[PDB]
């Protein structure tokens, strides 16, 4: 029951500098134009321990299936190679990307009716919330 407030299918209602984000993170101009364009759906669902986290968006399809704490391997949106570990921290979930010597994080928590992803890399935060579809 450990993420029951998570599951379901989640569509993007605002973002905030998400265009910074990304050139923090190093995403190239194309990249950033076409993905900050997306309006994704992010679809959450348990099976045990397994967690699953889908974005279905117009820019690219991902897919993630993860036990808390154990690193996994991870291709993201704009295709990075990335080296990912997620826990639940007081009941937020927190995701940690390594690759290239860099780390980022992104946050994910629900907030009244929403769930809010925060994404910080070193000094630059992009908030993206999200409603139940």
């Amino acid at each position: 029951h450990m993420c029951d407030a998570f599951v379901g299918t989640w569509k993007l209602v605002s973002s905030e500098n998400f265009d910074d984000y990304m050139k923090e993170v190093g995403v190239g101009f194309a990249t950033r134009k076409v993905a900050g364009m997306a309006k994704p759906n992010m679809i959450i669902s348990v099976n045990g321990d397994v967690i699953t986290i889908k974005s279905e968006s117009t820019f690219k399809n991902t897919e993630i299936s993860f036990i808390l704490g154990q690193e996994f391997d991870e291709v993201t949106a704009d295709d990075r190679k990335v080296k990912s570990t997620i826990t639940l921290d007081g009941g937020v979930l927190v995701h940690v990307q390594k690759w290239d010597g860099k780390s980022t994080t992104i946050k994910r928590k629900r907030e009244d009716d929403k769930l809010v992803v925060e994404c910080v890399m070193k000094g630059v935060t992009s908030t993206r919330v999200y409603e139940r579809a």
